[PDB]
């Protein structure tokens, strides 16, 4: 059975990184701020245990401010490639560097997927290896800045960390966290996926 996730955030983060983590593959290319800057998603999907893992990484444009003639199309994609609704949106973060462009960059998120949608979004963390082997949940519970508290409150204190450069068993190991998190959101979600009115409007046009 699919689970699907949405990669979010601001760009430069880690997001793509963390989409390859994740599926274990080169799936999504990482890239330095000097770069282009991305319009499309990109979808693609692996396996995890037995279960097909189905993954959205979102445009840069997605943050973008002011008008842009491409963005409604490309969130119309979103939604269609991700329909009938995401199990999980991964707001991504880099430990320590949580600034007013994240939080900017969360609002777009509302915007976009709806007022409701941190209900079913777990904060990701990249750049895990800062913490030098220490509690994640410890740093969070000293750390403070409050716009980021705030954040975390409104997804549930639902926190993950990456280094998406590690590899081998700690690769795993950081992905088994990551899925923890994911079965205990969807257990209090009855197993449900987020779902909203645009969501809805696609699964009625489908028989
Ligand atoms: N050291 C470190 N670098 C990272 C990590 N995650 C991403 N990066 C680097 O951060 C840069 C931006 O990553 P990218 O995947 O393009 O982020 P995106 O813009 O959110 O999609 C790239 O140079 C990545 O190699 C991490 O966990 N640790
Ligand atoms: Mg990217």
């Amino acid at each position: 059975s699919e689970l699907r996730i949405i990669l979010v955030g601001k760009t430069g983060t880690g997001k793509s990184a963390a989409g390859n983590s994740i599926l274990r593959k080169q799936a999504f290319e990482s890239k330095l701020g000097s770069q282009t800057l991305t319009k499309t998603c990109s979808k693609s999907q692996g396996s995890w245990g037995n279960r097909e893992i189905v993954i959205i990484d979102t445009p840069d444009m997605f943050s973008w401010k002011d008008h842009c003639e491409a963005l409604y199309k490309e969130v119309q994609r979103c939604y269609l490639l991700s329909a009938p609704g995401p199990h999980v949106l991964l707001l991504v973060t880099q430990l320590g560097r949580y600034t007013s462009q994240d939080q900017q960059a969360a609002q777009r998120v509302k915007e976009i997927f709806g007022e409701d949608a941190m209900g079913h979004t777990i904060v990701l963390f990249t750049h895990k290896e800062d913490l030098n082997g220490g509690s994640l949940m410890d740093y969070m519970h000293d750390s403070d800045n409050k716009a980021l508290s705030k954040l975390v409150a409104a997804c549930g204190g639902r926190i993950c960390a990456f280094n998406n450069r590690a590899e081998g068993s700690n690769q795993d190991d950081q992905v088994k966290e990551l899925m923890d998190c994911i079965e205990d959101l969807l257990m209090e979600k009855n197993g449900d996926h987020y779902t909203n009115g645009l969501y809805s409007l696609i699964q009625r046009s489908k028989c």
